[PDB]
């Protein structure tokens, strides 16, 4: 039969443990150990911008007993980008969106600007010395850092790393002397004064981080740059599979400590359907293929 046979859910998310990628499939895998009895296993798989992890799922059986949870470069941009491509990411049966969180400008509190436009100041004294990280090639961080540059007319010299986690880390070490990760793994350090946040990239400010503001406001009205974080299952995996899982994803985001958790961290809970889903995977697509356009996005 098929109920006799426990199966694990096992969900890879393509970065290193401890960003927004790790911790929020994370606090939702907690509240689905209930439906999946033996287990629900979260593995970190690093590498190629989130493309080793991706295709490792996309290669796994289309039963929805794998899932990838990330973040949009193996599912909607770093194709537009790569050399080449181990996997189709057109492909992806989309589940859900966990969550979309927007991306900020954040700096070392010893760097001795104030906002924005002190930091743009500073690039423009500094020409060609001032490094940025990113999450990896093709990441939003990455494209994120590409449209600053298209906006101000500055130029920064780009050091990629596999994810969130190790950028913070050389942040914090002074080994770079930017990033534009999202709020949620930055906002811990800028409320413990570790880390500065300069600007949100969001027509409104956070509500989790209200003194911040936006880019518009300090005036960059097109410095807009909104990442997510989805599951997807292999290609072929069943509509009414990705409906069950989509409903067990849904129903763990509504719990209160989930919300609790996704609230502190400027993280908002979405849950959307699968169509909905996918619709928005292809419209992202399209919207940071536009960026890599606009912005002369460089590998
Ligand atoms: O492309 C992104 O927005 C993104 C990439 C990596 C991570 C992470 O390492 O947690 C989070 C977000």
């Amino acid at each position: 039969s098929h109920m006799q046979t426990p199966q694990a859910l096992k969900i890879i998310v393509p970065y290193p443990a401890g960003g927004t990628a790790d911790i929020l499939p994370r606090v939702v895998a907690e509240k689905l150990r209930a439906q999946f009895p033996a287990g629900v296993l979260i593995d970190n798989r690093t590498g190629a911008g989130g493309n080793i992890g991706a295709e490792a799922v996309f290669r796994a059986e289309p039963d929805g007993n794998t899932l990838l949870a990330s973040p949009p470069g193996p599912i909607a941009i770093n194709h537009h980008l790569y050399r080449k491509m181990a996997f189709d990411p057109s492909k992806w049966e989309p589940v859900t969106v966990l969550a979309t969180v927007p991306n900020v400008l954040v700096v070392n509190p010893r760097l001795p600007v104030k906002n924005v436009q002190e930091f743009i100041a500073y690039a423009k004294a500094n020409p060609g010395k001032v490094t940025y990280g990113s999450q990896g090639n093709g990441t939003t961080s990455h494209l994120t850092a590409s449209l600053f540059m298209q906006l101000t007319g500055t130029e920064m010299v780009h050091v990629p790393y596999k994810g969130t986690a190790p950028a913070l880390v050389d942040l914090v070490g002074g080994q770079i002397d930017v990033f534009f990760d999202n709020i949620s793994s930055s906002l811990p350090f800028h409320q413990a004064g570790k880390l500065r946040i300069l600007g949100v990239a969001d027509e409104q400010r956070s509500a989790a981080l209200p003194e911040v503001p936006t880019f518009a406001e300090q005036g960059l009205p097109s410095m807009n740059a909104v990442t997510w974080f989805a599951v997807v299952a292999p290609p072929g995996t069943p509509a009414a599979k990705v409906a069950a899982l989509q409903k067990s994803f849904a129903g763990a985001l509504t719990q209160p400590e989930v919300q609790q958790k996704f609230a502190e961290q400027g993280a908002e809970p979405r849950g959307w359907d699968p169509a909905r889903t996918g619709q928005f995977i292809r419209a992202e697509s399209a919207k940071w293929d536009r960026v890599i356009r606009s912005a002369n996005v460089r590998l």
